[PDB]
């Protein structure tokens, strides 16, 4: 027969390999060429293996590329003005891959060109905190200073603007061996560290969900009128470039100034990590000079759309996307998350082309342009963004299936969490020393909640990948899971550099594809339930629980000032309230939901239509202070690291740094109006679920 | 059986004449002890009547009142500062009134508090044309000047904004007999025209849409965070005071300057209209003075929400609302409608008690606060918006039944005209001289479209009343019919006077009560067909030829200016294009409704579901230009005249005095834009009635 087994068993980790192997011979940087005929070559075997339609959409974006004849680079310059040392102009390629042409160089994409020369001022991570440290405590002004930064913790873009408003005139990004470089392990090709001249690429912009910078709320189509540059959205206003640890030993040896406050500021260099500004009483008429001469420009970019049509609710959607575009050959980051899908894909056509049809329509994307921003699925989202409102039922995202091989790793919707524990139980792992046992049960003894005894850690979803525009922005139910290690946003260590590679899959990662078999599972096993589940297959009651939990930790926050909290009456009794209230209605909900009338496919579909409108009932069409584009609010991307998420994250802001706002009443009140907003957010989702008459 | 004609001649006049009298005694003024107790009695007698639910709703919004021991009036002063001419300090009550307590004396709600005194300027309607010909031709500069404008044509909040914009220091609004006395009829109580002490009354606000001015966005419930009052939202920033023409002329008799540009500045007073500024030479010394005292307060509303539960489809709401508030007895507005829905409630609950359903739920709103600025309809919106925008069919408005005795007015979206046509087919004309004929034919007859042959017109949506949230923020079809005059914008002779009493309809415009019958009969079986209908009575073909006359509309307007469109580039194809497309792909749809298999509820609700949506589709999350709360691309309520629908809207106000704008690249930039906006949105409601998968 054809039930979620069938699917299941016809996933083969030998096809997985072949396809992973077939999408990372060559680089796939998008708005060029090469992705291009692999949007084509995807397109074609989608038809291939069966789906029902399977276009491409395009889009004219803003992207970011070096200058081929005028290369970017760093010197130390001395007071003659002679470039005394040069930074790297590519990374060594590795063996057998000498002579593959057009890998793109390590760049910011994004930078602004320029020129600026000056005294560095090492920030550590470059986070918030690390800016509080040195401009609070230790009194270094970084105005204009060159900064140097470790790349890890945080998202890259929010160095580049933490660097900007603390008056920096350039930035420089490395990757320290601390964080970079596991101890034990052989840098490529003879093992999966980062050697000294590897490099990590990536975009530094703050687009706060915006999409492609010139059309914000719009798709980028054929006749889309354009900001000019600078009022585009998210851009960086000072140059900005990375290098590995053997060029950052050279600028960071010389440092003078002040020593790192302690040794959180350490990397594992054999230097000093001195803080500046400018280096020690020798070299102190030496300077640091950047010189960036990338464009960003205009440039089509394209999606692959595949459907499947649902036998019974054709207009209901569920979506599985992951991008296609890479830094380089994306031998981990996207094309171990592509050759899944493409399986998953095959697997479903087989069982179209023996009669078979999924409930719900379930859609099939290979995003482009990721790696600039989320462009391809944000700007074909905003095309769609009233289908997708009305219709979608649920998204599933697919970028890297591996960061690491130690357990699964899921970020996802509370309304999942049911879904995601069942479908586990019924997986086998692929752990050793766990033969015979379930996945969930390999899964909670490597990862453990850090709240419930005998369950496993499923995170919330931050951002940095394609499911912000349908979570963040539409409030669509999103989840994603991949294998991973035991800092989870720095990356692995060959994260979007040229050692990404398919041999670095087969040859450490995973050399007999069971890990990817197994995310398959997990992301096709999702998608399955989700598009035949004749009830959808999300929990309200979750939703309640993790409420109560971002209640309690949002209170906690504002209890640090209890004198201002009574000054000011600040009272979370509202959010309290409305939390009760969706507990108790979402109970109720379930009583209804297991016991109404199973024959009636109007109360079923009502029933239906309140569980996927309930993850919509979240969103707030004002958006949040100063970012319209999430909308979200139970979640939003942090504002100091788009990685991560935070919950309640208007409250969460209005908090932050309150104590150092020089209006306190000013600073007070929008807290308060940020706890209403909330309140009524979390009262008005639970009405949702009330009986609709 | 139970069918609509079932539901029609249940419908009594005799009864519309009773409730109507019931609730014209007192006055109901918002926020009063006597608005509060007729809520109460309506949400017992829907009770009564046979509804499954009936809840009062309340809020605590920004409402204004006069200062009941510190009345605002108007002076002539003398150079020694002598009070020689003070205006009314009330209209002389009518006949067997004279002793009703709290009737509210003329004021414009929401005046703030002061007591200018200088110069006037008559500005004759005070709209934006009128401005331009007294600041652009005339040279006639209103800067620190006291202006004086007659009522009619434009809301008067825009008159308001106008003058504040002009420089103004106070503005006086009068009703001049050139617009609220027809010729040859009496004054009340001998006939229905404005007496010399008659005035009316009315708020001044400008809020584009957004509610409680110190809520907007989010309900003003228990606890709402509110704006303080220099952040509200709407609020003048001069004080304004309304006066009867017997004070008009005594202002204006001496005024000297400019005479008047032309004979459209002249009204029907023995005066002769000068401009100003100022008296004439012997009076040059005198001034105006006005004294105004009101305050602003939060203070409760409370709207009565009725629910019928649908058999077949609980979770598809049609909602028929009116409000309940007057300024002072509501004999036409708006309790000549409330009794009509109240008559509809009867005859609905009639069917119920002998075991009717509709398919759909219908939901029955008697609206609060609507006279301070649609504030009761609007904050319950804001609470509800995420149902009313998953789940909202259609809403069919109820105020005034009448604005006159002629033929019947319609105003509504495209979605409805085919309803509209079909319905007005099958009841019979109320009108003399048409016995025996259908309402369809007296209406195409008196009113026959300027368009098509042997059609009716059919008005735009403007604003002014309570469907403006429904329709213009939430995108939820929407529809209003009354009995109408042969400037319709100006209101009827007694508009908001204390003269507008149940005399007043009894005697004047409705002895038998026909035309509330039929009012009722038009109202009642667009709800009942709305929630009736196993298909929703919608045709999309009818947006299409709309779309078309509007797109030919703003290019034609555009085309005026050919030597810039040349320069900027600015095209209209991609509009015509999303237009053109739009006809095809609705022509397509229309096919499918008719022959798609009539067995299947899936597809019949998919497609009923395309059909509800589409009106949601011409939302932009974004909203139009600095009015965040009116985001149908569509229609808005036009800038210069709350009153008016404008096509278009981002688009005409692009290019509305453009010639003016300082910066022609950066004004027709914005036009493009605009073009933009608008090709997309239509391409995008197009796509929601494509297959959809
Ligand atoms: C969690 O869910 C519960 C429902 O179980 C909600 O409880 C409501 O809470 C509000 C605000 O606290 C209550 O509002 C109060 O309403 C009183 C009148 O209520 C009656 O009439 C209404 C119709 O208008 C009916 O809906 C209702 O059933 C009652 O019959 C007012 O008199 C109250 O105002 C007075 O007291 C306050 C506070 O002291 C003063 O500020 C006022 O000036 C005034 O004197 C008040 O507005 C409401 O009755 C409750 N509904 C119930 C029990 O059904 C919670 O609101 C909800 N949590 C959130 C966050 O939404
Ligand atoms: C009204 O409805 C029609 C559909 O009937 C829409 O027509 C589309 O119009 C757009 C814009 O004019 C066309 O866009 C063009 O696409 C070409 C490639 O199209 C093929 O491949 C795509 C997948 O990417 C398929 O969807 C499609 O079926 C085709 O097989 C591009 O090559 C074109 O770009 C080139 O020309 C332009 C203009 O000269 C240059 O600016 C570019 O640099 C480039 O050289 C172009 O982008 C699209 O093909 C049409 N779709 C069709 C016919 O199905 C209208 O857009 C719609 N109106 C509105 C307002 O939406
Ligand atoms: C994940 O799996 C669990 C365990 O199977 C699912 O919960 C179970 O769901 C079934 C079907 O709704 C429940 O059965 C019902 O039981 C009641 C009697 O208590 C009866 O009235 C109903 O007719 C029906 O038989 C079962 O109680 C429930 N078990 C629990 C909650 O422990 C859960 O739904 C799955 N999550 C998904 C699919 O997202
Ligand atoms: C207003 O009334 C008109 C006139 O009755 C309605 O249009 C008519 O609608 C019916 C039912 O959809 C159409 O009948 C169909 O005819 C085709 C053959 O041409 C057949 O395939 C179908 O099975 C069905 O019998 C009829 O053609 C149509 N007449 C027109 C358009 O002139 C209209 O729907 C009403 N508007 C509403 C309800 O909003
Ligand atoms: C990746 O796999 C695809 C599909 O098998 C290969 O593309 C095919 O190549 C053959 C031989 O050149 C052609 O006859 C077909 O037209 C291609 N099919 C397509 C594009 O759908 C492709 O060569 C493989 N790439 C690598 C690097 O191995
Ligand atoms: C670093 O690179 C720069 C730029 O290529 C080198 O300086 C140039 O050297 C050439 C040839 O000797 C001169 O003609 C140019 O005038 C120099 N350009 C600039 C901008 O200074 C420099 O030699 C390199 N330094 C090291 C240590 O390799
Ligand atoms: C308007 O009609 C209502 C309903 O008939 C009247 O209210 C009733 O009055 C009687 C006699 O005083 C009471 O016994 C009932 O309790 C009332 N019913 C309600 C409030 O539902 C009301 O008196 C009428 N008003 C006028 C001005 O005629
Ligand atoms: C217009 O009204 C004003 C205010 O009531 C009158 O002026 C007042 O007259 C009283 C009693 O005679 C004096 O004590 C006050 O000093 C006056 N107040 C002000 C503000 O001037 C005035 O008489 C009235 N004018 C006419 C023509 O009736
Ligand atoms: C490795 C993690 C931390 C980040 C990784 N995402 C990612 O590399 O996306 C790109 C683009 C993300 C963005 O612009 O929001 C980046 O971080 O440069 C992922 O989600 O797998
Ligand atoms: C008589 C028409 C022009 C206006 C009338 N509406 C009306 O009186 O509403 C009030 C409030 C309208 C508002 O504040 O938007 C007003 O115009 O002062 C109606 O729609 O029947
Ligand atoms: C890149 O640099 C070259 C040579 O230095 C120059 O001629 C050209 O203007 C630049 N190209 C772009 C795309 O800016
Ligand atoms: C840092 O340096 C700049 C430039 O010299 C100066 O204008 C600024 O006031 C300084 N800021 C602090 C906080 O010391
Ligand atoms: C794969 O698994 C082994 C066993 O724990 C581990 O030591 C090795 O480092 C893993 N590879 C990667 C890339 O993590
Ligand atoms: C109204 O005026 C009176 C008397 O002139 C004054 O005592 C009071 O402050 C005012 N009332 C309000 C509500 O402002
Ligand atoms: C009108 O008068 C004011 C005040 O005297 C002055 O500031 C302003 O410039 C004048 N405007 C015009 C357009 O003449
Ligand atoms: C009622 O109808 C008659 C007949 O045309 C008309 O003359 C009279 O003015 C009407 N009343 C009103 C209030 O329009
Ligand atoms: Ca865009
Ligand atoms: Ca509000
Ligand atoms: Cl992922
Ligand atoms: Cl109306
Ligand atoms: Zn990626
Ligand atoms: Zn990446
Ligand atoms: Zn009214
Ligand atoms: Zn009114």
């Amino acid at each position: 027969k054809h039930n979620m087994k069938a699917f299941l068993d016809e996933l083969k980790a030998e096809n997985i390999k072949k396809f992973l192997y077939n999408f990372t011979q060559i680089p796939h940087l998008a708005g060029t060429e090469q992705n291009f005929q692999l949007a084509k070559q995807i397109q074609s075997q989608w038809k291939e293996f069966g789906l029902d339609s399977v276009e491409l959409a395009h889009y004219d974006v803003l992207l970011s590329y070096p200058n081929k004849t005028h290369p970017n680079y760093i010197s130390i310059i001395n007071e003659d003005g002679n470039e005394i040392f040069n930074t790297s102009l590519f990374e060594p390629p590795p063996p057998g891959y000498e002579n593959v042409s057009d890998i793109v160089p390590p760049f910011s994409a994004f930078s602004p060109q320029g020129m600026p020369e000056g005294d560095l001022v090492y920030v550590n991570y470059a986070r918030t905190e690390d800016f509080f440290k040195l401009e609070r405590d230790m009194k270094i002004n970084c105005s204009g200073k060159i900064v140097i930064a470790r790349y890890g913790k945080v998202f890259r873009g929010n160095k580049v603007k933490n660097a900007q408003l603390a008056g920096a005139k350039g930035v420089i990004l490395y990757s320290d061996p601390a964080d970079y470089f596991a101890p034990g392990v052989k840098s490529y090709p003879d093992g999966w560290n980062l050697p000294g001249g590897g490099v990590q690429r990536g975009n530094i912009l703050n687009l706060n969900g915006a999409g492609d910078p010139l059309t914000p709320g719009y798709p980028a189509n054929e006749y889309a009128y354009r900001r000019g540059i600078a009022e585009a959205v998210g851009l960086p206003s000072i140059p900005v470039h990375p290098i590995g640890y053997y060029d950052a030993q050279k600028l960071l040896e010389k440092m003078g100034g002040s020593a790192p406050p302690d040794s959180s500021w350490r990397g594992s260099l054999k230097v000093p990590y001195n803080v500046g500004p400018g280096f020690t009483g020798n070299f102190s008429t030496q300077k640091v000079k950047m010189h960036i001469h990338s464009t960003n420009e205009v440039t089509r970019i394209y999606n692959v759309i595949g459907t499947l049509r649902g036998a019974v609710e054709p207009d209901r959607y569920v979506i599985l996307g992951g991008h296609r575009d890479s830094w380089v050959f994306g031998g981990i980051d996207p094309q171990s998350g592509a050759a899944v899908v493409h399986e998953i894909v095959r697997s479903f056509g087989t069982l179209k082309k023996e009669g078979w049809r999924p409930r719900r329509t379930i859609l099939f994307a290979s995003w482009d342009a990721e790696e600039f921003g989320l462009l391809g699925s944000t700007e074909w989202a905003e095309e769609n963004s009233r289908l997708l409102q009305e219709r979608g039922v649920a998204y599933i995202n697919a970028d890297s299936s591996i960061e690491g091989n130690y357990t699964l790793r899921v970020d996802c919707t509370p309304l999942m969490y049911s879904l995601v524990h069942n479908l586990t139980k019924e997986l086998k792992s692929p752990d050793e020393g766990f033969e015979g046992k379930s996945l969930y049960e390999s899964w909670t003894k490597k990862s453990p909640s850090p709240e419930f005894s005998g369950m496993p850690r499923i995170s919330k979803l931050g951002s940095g990948n394609d499911f912000e525009v349908f979570f963040q922005r539409l409030g669509i139910a999103s989840g994603r899971a991949r294998y991973t290690k035991n800092n989870k946003f720095s990356g692995y260590p060959l994260y979007h550099s040229v050692y990404e590679t398919y041999e670095l899959v087969e040859k450490f990662y995973d050399p007999m594809f069971k890990y990817h078999l197994t995310v398959a599972q997990v992301r096709g096993g999702m998608v399955f339930e989700l598009a035949n589940s004749i009830v959808l297959p999300f929990d309200c009651r979750d939703y309640a629980v993790v409420l109560r939990k971002y209640a309690d930790k949002i209170y906690s926050i504002s209890m640090k000032h209890p004198q201002e909290m009574k000054t000011y009456s600040v009272s979370f009794d509202s959010l309290f309230s409305a939390v009760k209230n969706f507990t108790e209605i979402a109970s109720k909900f379930s009583e209804r939901l297991q016991d109404f009338d199973k024959s009636n496919p109007i109360v079923l579909r009502m029933m239906n239509d309140q569980l996927m409108f309930l993850e919509r009932a979240f969103i707030d069409p004002l958006g949040l202070p100063d970012r319209p584009f999430y909308r979200h609010v139970i979640y939003a991307p942090s504002s100091h690291n788009k990685y991560a998420g935070e919950s309640f994250p208007g409250i969460y802001d209005a908090l932050f740094d309150i104590e150092s706002k020089v209006d306190p009443s000013k600073a007070w009140g929008e807290v308060k109006r940020q706890i209403y907003v909330a309140a009524f957010t979390v009262q008005a989702a639970a009405e949702t679920l009330s009986e609709v008459a």
